[PDB]
Order: structure tokens, then sequence, then C-alpha cells
């Protein structure tokens, strides 16, 4: 039952696994914090409320076609390289929120000095809160540093404010959870995991959502490490989540940013977070994606396809510093719907 004090006093400044302030980037918002225990069970399902609103992040690939719900708990599932790091900094840097809330788990401890450093770049010092834990450290205070990440989210959301938290990764949180296991008498199961990994993993990830008071929105990072290899975790973490976004390294070599393919991603809150229009346009936009990829890799009919697949990936492709509100991001999806209604036709 380790605790740790939470609350105002940690924003704008960067925790250890163990919630010593190690460094500020903002003087001290306020000297107000709560004794709170890390690793606490998530809230019942009856006092959850329903994933009404959307969260707009002011990407347009994802407020177009997966709109994230103020609640939900969402997945970047990527290998190396694709950018889930980067698309953490984008949606730090579009979405609003009350507070952020970061967990860097188990990574170099230079990726961590960047990250501080990116954050104090940023224009919303004051609303974030970083907790980290490098390689260096044991694989209980890796898992700590997730549970504390978390417990901040819960005090600001119990304050009635909209958070949104970051996880990277669930991979290595996973794997913590295991070593901690193993290395305390428990026995692999499956993929030499633990079975009360898979008991854990839960725990942790059901604690964000909407509540009568706040919400916490959740992002988690998975690596997809290699392909053919031990993916137990990752698809176990997909099936946990409401949803999950696919960053191919495919388009991440051209330079396609955000790498997001979206075909292969999904808000399993679509539906109660848009309104019907925007829900049919989506559709249709959906149809005329995966229609163009049918053709991409084999006159003028062939001309108006890849044209329009051109102006497609071009209004996907967005850069970290640019913002789009709901109401550009919506139009530009009108006008794609309307491609998918007046097409060419070359079947
Ligand atoms: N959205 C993006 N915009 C611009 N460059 C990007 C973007 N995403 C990735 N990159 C490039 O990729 C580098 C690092 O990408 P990352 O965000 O770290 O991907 P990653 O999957 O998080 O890597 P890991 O954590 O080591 S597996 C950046 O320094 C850029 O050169
Ligand atoms: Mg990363
Ligand atoms: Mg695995």
């Amino acid at each position: 039952a380790l605790s740790a004090w939470v609350g105002y006093s940690v924003l704008g400044a960067v925790l250890d696994p163990t919630g010593k302030i190690v460094e500020r980037f903002t003087p001290e918002v306020a000297p107000i914090s709560e004794e709170r225990v890390i690793d606490v069970a998530p809230p019942s399902y009856a006092s959850r409320v329903g994933v009404r609103e959307p969260l707009i992040t002011g990407v347009r690939a994802i407020d177009g076609l997966l709109t994230c719900g103020v609640g939900q708990r969402m997945g970047i599932f990527a290998s190396a390289g694709c950018g889930k790091t980067m698309l953490m900094h984008m949606l730090i840097e579009q979405t609003e929120a009350d507070v952020f809330v970061i967990g860097l788990i188990g990574e170099r401890g230079r990726e961590v000095t960047e990250f501080v450093d990116m954050l104090r770049a940023s224009h919303k010092k004051e609303k974030c809160v970083l907790v980290f834990a490098t390689s260096d450290f044991p694989s209980v205070d890796r898992c700590n540093a997730a549970q504390l990440a978390t417990t901040v989210a819960e005090y600001f959301r119990d304050q009635g404010k909209r958070v949104v938290l970051f996880i990277d990764s669930m991979t290595r949180y996973a794997r913590a959870l295991r070593d901690v296991a193993l290395a305390s008498g428990e026995r692999p199961a499956r993929r030499g995991y633990p079975a009360s990994v898979f008991d854990n993993l839960p725990r942790l990830l059901e604690r964000p959502g909407a509540t009568s008071e706040g919400s916490i929105t959740a992002f988690y990072t998975v690596l997809l490490e290699s392909e053919e290899e031990a993916d137990p975790m990752a698809d176990e973490i997909r099936s946990i989540l409401d949803g999950h976004l696919y960053l191919s390294r495919k388009l991440a070599g051209q330079g396609h940013y955000p790498a997001i393919d979206v075909l292969k991603s999904v808000s399993r809150v679509f539906g109660q977070v848009t309104t019907p229009t925007h829900a049919e346009q989506a559709s249709a936009v959906r149809k005329l994606m995966t229609r163009l990829e049918e053709l991409q890799l084999f006159n003028i009919d062939n001309d108006r396809a890849m044209q329009m697949r051109d102006s497609l990936k071009a209004w996907l492709c967005q850069p970290v510093a640019q913002y789009s509100s709901f109401d550009d991001t919506l139009s530009g999806m009108n006008a794609f719907a309307d491609q998918n209604s007046a097409w060419s036709h070359p079947q």
C-alpha cells in the first residue's frame, strides 16, 4: 500500500516513481496535496457515466474519422520509429483540457530529458505533470510510475477537471508487472507472463473514465515488438481498450505524420460522440479510403482516383504545431464524403 502526495503541488513538476518533485518548470501553482494510495481498484461499473461528449484533439484524422470520447481509453499501437511519442506531444499541444498527466515508463534518461525540455517549451506548462522511471530503476518503481500518474489524474478528476493521462508505454508496464511477479514466486502462464499480469493490466487500465465530477481520458502506447514473435500483450491490451490508433511504418517512412493508418484504427465510442451527419460522412470517407487503397498498389479513371488519393493523404497529413478546429475538420470531412457521392467509378 505505497502512498504518495499528489495534488496542485505537482502541477508543472516532474515526479520520480515515489512522488518526489525532482524538477519544476513552473512556479508551484498552490501548496495543496492529499496522501493517496497509488495502486487502488477501478471505481464500480455502476458509478460510471457514459462516454458522452467528444474530446477535441485538434488532429484532423482523429477528430474526423476516429473521434475520441471524454472518459475514453485509447491505445496508440505502433512498432519502433512510427511516432508514438511525437503523437503524444501533438495531442498535448492541440487538445483542450484542464490537466495533462504523462507517465514515462522505462525509457532512457535522455528521452525523459528531451520530453521535459519539450514540456518546458510549451504554452500549457502549468497544466502538466510528468512522472518518469528509467530502465535503470527496478521494475517495482516502473509499475509505481504508471500507478502514480493514474493517481494524479484521479486527484484532479475528483477536483472536477477534464484530465488527459498518457502512459508510454503499456508494453513496458506489462513487462515490469511480469518481472515483479516472477521475482516473487509466481509461475509463468502465457508467453512467460504470470497469470496475475492479466488481472493487473485492467486494474490499472479501467481507472480512467468519466464520473459525476470530472473525467480522465487516457492514451496508452503499445509497442508492436516485431512480427511473429511474442505479442500476447499487444492483443490483450487491444482487448481491454475502447479503441486504438495504429501507426504504420509504411506511412512513417514517407514522412506522412501522424502515421495513422485510419483503416486499421477505430474509436469504439465514435457512434455515441458524433452527430448522425458526422457519422455518415465518416462512413462515406472510410468507403472512399478503402475503395482507393483497393487500387493503389496495382487512364483517366485512374488519374482521378490517384489524384483524389493524394488529396486525401494531404488532408490527413498534419504537423505537430498545426491545429484544426472541429468545424474545419468537419468541413473537410464533408468535402471528401462529397467525393464519395460523386465518384469516378472505375469498376
Ligand atoms: N509526427 C511526427 N512528426 C515529425 N517527425 C516525426 C513524427 N513522428 C515521428 N517522427 C520522427 O521520428 C522520431 C522519433 O519518433 P517517435 O515519436 O519516438 O516514435 P516512437 O515509436 O515513439 O519511438 P520509440 O518510443 O523509440 S519505439 C522524431 O525525432 C522524428 O524524426
Ligand atoms: Mg515512445
Ligand atoms: Mg509480449
